DNA sequence: AGGGCCCCCCC
DNA sequence: GGGGGAAGGACCC
């Protein structure tokens, strides 16, 4: 039996652009990301904005929405991994999903403490917090105990995260990621609630459709429903042989294991990025068939900005979509080397690797579908893969 | 909107 | 029978 926590931080963007400037701790505030408020403060969804685009939306609604533009990702970036790091002090085994969630396998350090704990003592220990579905405690129940600890544990990171770093965010405290992750989300707030086992299938079915399930996106969901299935239940009773003759063994078995509640991936240490992708706009919504600059832009500080870590690339991605339906049907991309020596210097000769960058991305672009709507169709992605 | 595991060669 | 490198998927924050 696993005790794993999953952190979740409220409305991140918006909260690390508060505390940027203390004035707008107090009004409707939302981030914008070229015509798109990516998130905004709670004092703002409470006025119907739901990370909606349109930034006139929220506008009229609002004239001092006091929106603050969201591109460049580097103070977010650095926050995030504060947020990691910190973590990664109460316990190494911290895998990271986006830029503000974190999970953290609990298991070993909760144990330590139970074993620390006097014999006595531990019929005092109690819950920090929200207990999910309002369910009773049970202090003879070993499994009750050791989720409350970690309960207790989580409350810490909390309470440091806005002391250390002044932030705040949920938590999630279950037996697998999947519990975890769902249940930090009752009581979104700055809260954190811990789900014991009885209460695992009132959480599963309180969802309103196996697309709410974390492991299930947009893909899988629509093949599902075109199979008859629609609610979680659904899943949990539909006939095995079928789902595994539709999606394979292998995702058969998984996803329906998950209309259960039933995870048994574990957390996976993320240790530092294995990549410095870094994308751009005009191209989504307008561009020039621009070039020189869809290097030195998208590649701009991606290199005065990558020494500080320490760390040599050895391989470029362009990653490419067009103007399709269903949802955001585009993935198209384009990996290649990168030069040792004089490319990947260590002096000031850098620039060097300028003209280089620029001949590959124009290359392996115009061999992108160059036939049949490859041009002006929201694009423009480039990577810094394998390092080390 | 910005960021981050899973056919072909040539041996 | 056996590796390494592309180009793209696929899935998520
Ligand atoms: C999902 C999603 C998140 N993000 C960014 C915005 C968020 O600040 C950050 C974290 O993802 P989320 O957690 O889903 O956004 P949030 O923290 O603003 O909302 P909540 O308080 O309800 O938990 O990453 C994107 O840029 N694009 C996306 O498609
Ligand atoms: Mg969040």
């Amino acid at each position: 039996s696993r005790v794993i926590v999953h952190v979740d931080l409220d409305c991140f963007y918006a909260q690390v652009e508060m505390i940027s400037n203390p004035e707008l701790k107090d009004k409707p505030l939302g981030v914008q990301q070229k015509y798109l408020v990516v998130t905004c403060n709670y004092e703002a969804r409470k006025l119907g904005v739901k990370k909606l685009m349109n930034v006139r939306d929220a506008k009229e609604k609002c004239p001092q929405l006091v929106l603050v533009n969201g591109e460049d990702l580097t103070r977010y970036r650095e926050m995030s991994y504060k947020v990691t790091e910190l973590l990664e002090e109460f316990s190494p085994v911290v895998e990271r999903l986006g830029f503000d969630e974190n999970f953290v396998d609990l298991t070993e350090m909760v144990e330590k403490r139970l074993q620390q704990l006097q014999s006595d003592e531990l019929s005092a220990v109690t819950v920090s917090g929200h207990v999910y579905n309002n369910q009773s405690i049970n202090l003879l129940d070993v499994l009750h105990i050791r989720l409350l600890v970690g309960s207790q544990i989580a409350a810490e990171m909390r309470e440091a995260m806005y002391n250390q770093l002044g932030l705040t965010g949920c938590a999630g405290v279950a037996s697998n990621k999947l519990l975890a992750k769902l249940v930090s989300g009752v009581f979104k707030p700055n809260q954190q609630t811990v789900l014991l086992p009885e209460s695992c299938q009132h959480l599963i079915h309180s969802l309103n459709h196996i697309k709410e399930i974390p492991g299930i996106g947009y893909k899988t969901a629509k093949c599902l429903e075109a199979l008859g299935i629609n609610s979680v239940r659904d899943l949990q009773t539909f006939s095995p042989k079928i789902l595994e003759k539709e999606l394979g063994i292998s995702v058969a078995q998984r996803i329906q294991k998950l209309s259960f509640g039933e995870d048994n991936s574990p957390v996976i240490l993320s240790g530092p990025p294995q990549s410095f992708s870094e994308e751009d706009s005009f191209k989504k919504c307008s561009s020039e068939v621009e070039a020189k600059n869809k290097i030195e832009e998208l590649l701009a500080s991606l290199l005065n900005r990558v020494c500080q870590d320490g760390r040599k690339p050895h391989t470029v991605r362009l990653i490419i979509r067009r103007y399709s339906s269903e949802k955001h049907y585009g993935r198209e991309s384009r990996q290649c080397p990168i030069p040792s020596h004089v490319i990947q210097k260590l002096g000031t000769g850098n620039y060097d690797v300028m003209t280089p960058m620029v001949d590959i991305l124009m290359k392996l672009f115009r061999n992108m579908v160059n036939v049949k709507m490859p041009f002006h169709l929201t694009l423009l992605s480039v990577c810094f893969c394998n390092l080390k």
